């Protein structure tokens, strides 16, 4: 792993990478922009991708294939659900498309045909990043993640999604990121810090919160490729 | 390169085994966890494959033939839903498409907006053209106009009766969106075909059941006719 992807899908999740490194060249392509920096040894790809699943797909796909990364690490903010609150931190064990539904022809919610509904994260980086946060004093939460085109603020939708899927977040770009890397084979890691927790309260709670919770996923994805 | 390299791209098996048929004769090359087949047919050398269902597969796909494969342009082909005065059998180009599924509406954001973007996104205005002067003289009845995408198969009036109030939508279905975005961000020409294979409503998944492959086949025929024509 000499070459390593850091995505996040606002600029406000990346600007904190792109601090830490201070200069960095910027090469454009696909109609955004990819920071590229040799890193105290490894080169590292960044990058914002846009909202959403499709510009989250572009963007990790054009870091796996244009690029050449061996890993993708993807930091951001997220909507809490169950015991996830604002201040805590979570990595992926598997990621689910909340807002997939063929269950006309009798799919499970989530389910695309030929693929399944949790797409697992990296075991080995996951590993190494729960080692890492005790290293830190630090609590990282594990648990599955879920992803769907919406901005989720309302009881109603967030209730679907615990008893659907037992996830422990809520965002728009997390397993649409994973399902590229393991359609390519290329280790993954999803951190997003919590931002709000989804309900009717989530968009201002995002406003007040987003910006600190982009700087602590930052935070510790640059601790990580400090270890990796 | 001497001759153009032009992606053929459906959703579902039978969108492609149409495409396959013609060619009788095509390299497999497996990459990104599918099967792309190469063949040169007109001139042209064609890249085909199936993405499987909803917008990530069909992201992954248009981005792996564009940026691994080297498409220089994208040719849809596919079955939808048909909205307002589109029936079964009927085949649609999209003059443009949206996703009718984001939902950023929590800061102001209009329905299918991502911010840095925009709702509607153009198809190719020249491949568009060139196929409604195929289908005129073939005599054929393609109609024209914008498709909506999103992660679910839609089956409920009350569906369909958001998306046309909202979006002016024409068809409905799971990739032509994103397939669109992808191209877009890329300065790739597309062309976006759907024939209906039903409509959208409570009926719908008996409908497609029955019609699915019929459509299938009317767009890839359609398709391979625009393919012979360049
Ligand atoms: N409630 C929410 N829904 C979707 N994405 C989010 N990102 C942060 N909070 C979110
Ligand atoms: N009703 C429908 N919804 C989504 N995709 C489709 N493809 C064909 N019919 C469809
Ligand atoms: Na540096
Ligand atoms: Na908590």
């Amino acid at each position: 792993m000499k070459k390593i992807a850091i995505l996040g899908a606002m600029e406000i999740e990346i600007q904190p990478i792109l601090q830490k490194l201070e200069k960095y060249e910027t090469v454009e392509y696909a109609n955004n922009k990819y920071y590229v920096a040799n890193y105290n040894g490894i080169e590292l790809v960044v990058a914002y991708s846009k909202i959403g699943k499709v510009f989250s797909s572009l963007t990790a796909t054009i870091m796996i294939e244009h690029f050449g990364v061996d890993a993708l690490l993807f930091t951001g903010v997220a909507g809490g659900l169950q015991d996830l609150q604002v201040g805590d931190m979570i990595a992926a064990t598997a990621t689910v498309q909340h807002d997939v539904d063929i269950t006309a022809f009798g799919y499970p919610y989530g389910k695309i045909p030929i693929s399944e509904v949790e797409i697992a994260t990296s075991a080995r980086i996951l590993e190494q990043a729960k080692v890492i946060a005790k290293e830190l004093n630090l609590n990282l939460h594990t648990g599955v993640i879920a992803t769907g085109d919406q901005f989720v603020h309302s009881a109603e939708r967030k209730d679907f999604v615990v008893k659907e899927f037992d996830a422990k977040a809520i965002e728009m770009e997390g397993a649409s990121v994973n399902l590229i890397c393991n359609e390519m084979n290329i280790p993954s890691f999803i951190l997003r810090s919590i931002s709000d927790t989804a309900d009717g309260d989530a968009p201002d709670n995002f406003d007040e919160f987003a910006k600190m919770a982009a700087n602590r996923s930052a935070d510790f994805v640059m601790k990580l490729v400090d270890r990796i």
